[PDB]
């Protein structure tokens, strides 16, 4: 199976409003960088679609070392996901689950590889996750894409 190191991050200048992701996926040495803003979404959407976008551009099936900082995207894969399944995507006041659309999108990427999750704390020491936060941050300042599942 391919190999393949991806990076992400994803962030909002103001939270909510623009934001952007940026992820890196790099296979046998080469890169290839993803990296596009939104008009109006919040920082955990960002920093969940930018894991999603990484993953969506594997065209075969792979073996991911996936690096983020995000605790969201982190407490959502370790904690959180199993159980919303469980329950048909809902919480215990039978509201869908925040960002469900999202966290779906992502379910069905992570199925279709074998992933190892490198949670990552502080750009220190990491220099490609402190790269996808420069590219988030600089995609929020042009945004050109709708958010769509967003919802206040």
């Amino acid at each position: 199976l391919k190999q393949v190191e991806i990076f992400t991050d994803g962030s909002c200048l103001g939270n909510p409003g623009p934001g952007g992701y940026g992820a890196i996926l790099r296979y046998r040495g080469r890169e290839k960088t993803f990296s596009a803003g939104y008009t109006r979404t919040t920082n955990n959407r960002m920093e969940l679609m930018a894991v999603i976008v990484a993953l969506e551009a594997l065209k075969e099936h792979c073996e991911v070392i996936l690096s983020t900082d995000s605790q969201y995207v982190r407490q959502g894969i370790t904690q959180w996901i199993h159980n919303w399944k469980k329950r048909g995507w809902k919480t215990a006041d039978k509201k869908p689950v925040k960002n469900v659309d999202l966290w779906q999108r992502l379910d069905a990427a992570l199925g279709q590889h074998q992933i190892k999750w490198e949670w990552v704390k502080g750009h220190a020491g990491h220099p490609e996750n402190e790269r996808c936060d420069e590219l988030a941050r600089a995609a929020a300042m042009n945004p050109t894409l709708e958010d769509t599942g967003y919802q206040v």
